[PDB]
């Protein structure tokens, strides 16, 4: 009923409750566990109901009557449309709630402080860029990153979603040319030749960054060159090896994820972006030396110094740690917020407890809390964690088209 | 699609479904309303079932199913069990029985090799000593002076009314820690509540780091008795490091063989209560669990400040640079005493080819994620972007109640 979650570190046994109240289902089985695996009005009423609870609860209003003549307000909304509309207060409670119900995501200790633009007064894709321009004005502060996510309308089934067409509102551009070999960064192929496609004068610089497609309800997409002003672009240096920024490395400082679905109280949202601040491996590990990716590993080596000849030489390891290292000295010197596995890793062992005492427990995918490097080195990974569907909770999406 | 677990490898895009899974006839702690695959700790009639699924899964193997042979080896163990009440299996019955608990074990990456093993028979041993000898005998061939082979060695089963034979020792190597009066310990935090059992069925300890436990060694309905292994049996490597020359003295030596002891190997709906297995090491156990845990040998804060890092701060990434070296130096020992062992990169490459080879005579491979994934540099290994199945197959290696 209550799954006990001992800490391996300490000894420190948790029992949690939360997991009672996720009343929609995952992969798992009683005989086969997909733990690990990447993707997946009647009952409309039935989840707005409960939101407003989950509402109203938070400001300890619950049961007095404004809670309940809302109650009534929503109740009746949808049995004489088939929809409903949140307040603005409303949805706040509700876009924060889905950041703190992400399994995924180490750096939920921070969802408290979270903007919440609301963009739901907007019907032009002329105008989605300005609201996404106030977004990325407002994150960047220069420096002082800060946690915001602008809301786009409700999705209603009569008509085509608002839709952001690229998986992060900054991304660098990709070239396959022939070789079948790709200048720049491969996830952002299939993206680039589509804004090539809807009309666009390419790059071929290593980091090029790309234009943005919006599309409203129903209509051709629409191309909106970024002001490469307005994005903070980081250089790339390392501290101590001299040698290294000559290989003409960086990246963008403000991470806004653009392809996800929010849901709340059963309303969805389908473009709503949102952009917290960067944790060092997401960029020196992943986005760089991962082949996938960047895959810059060999070379950062062969300038290193070490026995490619052979694996257990150990070069992969002695590489990343520099990579990884040459981007929080920079990003620290380039006075960026930016936050270390280590440093990221504690504090969410604070928000696992802090959660405990608030909700009874926080839902965790623990083969993703953990670091993609040095795993054993973190807290997190000697601490059992419970990852079960909540709500209001992010969801993915199909590709626009 | 495939009404199947669908298992996509995020690298090179391929797919492929586990059909296997509905094999599996256990269930674990995961319900479709939330996962605890993260988790560590997870008759007659109903005996008698158990041990037709054994038979078969061996006839299938041989490719005699459906024979005389097959129908009347069932066709007495239903005899067996009914007139006896347990069953003992035939010879090579059990080698087999052995090498698919190693197959079938989720959790571990050296699997490649899983039909290398030599399963040693020790059915017939029925003193306490004698047990001692077996083991002894098992580590020589396992260490062949360095060149390590992998093998078990079944003792006896459990009867109802009869006792247990045990291996006390979780492993059959384990470092002595001794609690000290600081509130600490010198040793290996782990092998302590043993340590302190040798003490009191009549052990004089040393007071070194890595000093060798002796065995406690059960025998049903005896209390356990005490032996010493003979150092020449008990292969040790010093470690150094190939360029920081102060690594040397730290004064860290390690063991060459690990044997686990204290396991519960399951064959056919059998219960082999003593049955220690051994392989070779991956360098990751020894330079990140043993030597680097924060509850264990945890050398790397030492590491660092040799190495002149800043550890008042994590953003120098001061840990990382440690383990990394601790870990390459404790490989770099191991190439040069010419002792077996596999390096994480060099491993999660044959996991890959095991997990191919094994879709092809199971069509699926039961994998714990969290555990087929190293320790350090998970991205930079292949496994790390394989999703994976876990599930409850047999023959099968349990986690086993202390005795005491
Ligand atoms: C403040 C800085 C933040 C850090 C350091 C952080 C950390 C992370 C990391 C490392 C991941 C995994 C990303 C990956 O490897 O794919 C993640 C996942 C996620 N994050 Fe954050 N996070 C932050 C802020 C936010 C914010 C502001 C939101 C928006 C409300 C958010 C929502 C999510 C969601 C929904 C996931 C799930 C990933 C998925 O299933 O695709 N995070 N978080
Ligand atoms: C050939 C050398 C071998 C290597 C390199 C290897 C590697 C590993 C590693 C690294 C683990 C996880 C260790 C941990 O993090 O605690 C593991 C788990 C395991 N191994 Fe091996 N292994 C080898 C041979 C064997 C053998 C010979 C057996 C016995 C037949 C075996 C049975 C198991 C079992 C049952 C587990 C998981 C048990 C559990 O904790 O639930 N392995 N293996
Ligand atoms: C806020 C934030 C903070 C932070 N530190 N890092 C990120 C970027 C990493 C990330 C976080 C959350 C979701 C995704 C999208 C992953 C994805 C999923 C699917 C199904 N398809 C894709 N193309 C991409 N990426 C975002
Ligand atoms: C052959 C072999 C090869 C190899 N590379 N590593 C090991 C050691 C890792 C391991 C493999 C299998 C089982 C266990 C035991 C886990 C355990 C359980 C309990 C109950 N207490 C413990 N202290 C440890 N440990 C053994
Ligand atoms: C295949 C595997 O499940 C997948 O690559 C996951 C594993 N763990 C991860 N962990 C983090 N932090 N980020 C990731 O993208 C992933 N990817
Ligand atoms: C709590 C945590 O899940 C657990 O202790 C696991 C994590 N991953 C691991 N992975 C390996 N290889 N070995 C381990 O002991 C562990 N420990
Ligand atoms: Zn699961």
């Amino acid at each position: 009923k209550f799954p006990r979650v001992k800490n391996w570190e300490l000894g420190s046994i948790t029992y949690d409750t939360l997991c009672a109240q996720s009343q929609q289902d995952g992969p798992c089985t009683p005989r086969r566990c997909l733990g690990s695996l990447v993707l997946p009005a009647e009952q409309l009423l039935s989840q707005a109901r409960d939101f407003i609870n989950q509402y109203y609860s938070s400001i300890k209003r619950s049961g007095s009557q404004a809670h309940e003549e809302r109650l009534q307000e929503v109740e009746a909304e949808v049995a004489s449309t088939g929809t409903y509309h949140l307040r603005e207060s409303e949805l706040v409670f509700g876009a924060k709630q889905a950041w703190r119900n992400a399994p995924r995501c180490v750096g939920r200790i921070q969802w408290g402080k979270l903007q919440v633009f609301d963009a739901r007064d907007c019907s032009s894709a002329q105008e989605m860029f300005t609201y996404i321009c106030n977004h990325i004005k407002y994150a960047t502060n220069r420096g002082n990153l800060r946690s915001a996510i602008t809301v786009f309308p409700q999705r209603a089934p009569g008509r085509g979603d608002f839709r952001i067409w690229n998986s992060q509102l900054v991304r660098y551009a990709g070239y396959r040319q022939q070789d079948g070999s790709v200048r720049g960064d491969p996830a952002n192929v299939e993206i680039t030749e589509l804004c090539i496609q809807h009309g666009w004068t390419p790059g071929n610089g290593r980091f090029d960054v790309l234009p943005l497609l919006l599309q409203a309800p129903d209509e051709a997409p629409e191309l909106f060159v970024l002001p490469p002003e307005l994005v903070l672009e980081v250089p790339l240096e390392h501290p101590t090896l001299e040698w290294f920024a000559a290989l003409g490395l960086r990246w963008y400082a403000l991470p806004a994820v653009s392809n996800m679905l929010l849901e709340i109280g059963g309303l969805e949202f389908s473009a709503a972006p949102f952009s917290g601040w960067y944790m060092s491996t997401e960029i020196g590990t992943r986005n760089l030396c991962d082949p996938s990716r960047y895959n810059i590993l060999e070379d950062v080596a062969v300038c290193m110094d070490l026995d490619t000849r052979t694996t257990s030489s150990l070069w992969k390891d002695k590489a990343a740690v520099e990579i990884n290292l040459a981007v929080l000295h920079s990003f620290q010197l380039a006075k960026v917020t930016i936050v270390d596995h280590h440093a990221a890793t504690v504090s969410f062992m604070k928000h696992l407890d802090n959660e405990q005492k608030a909700r009874g427990g926080c839902p965790a995918d623990w083969a993703w809390i953990v670091p993609p490097i040095s795993g054993s080195l973190t807290p997190v990974f000697h601490q059992e964690m419970v990852n079960y569907i909540l709500s209001p909770a992010f969801r993915y999406q199909p590709d626009p088209w």
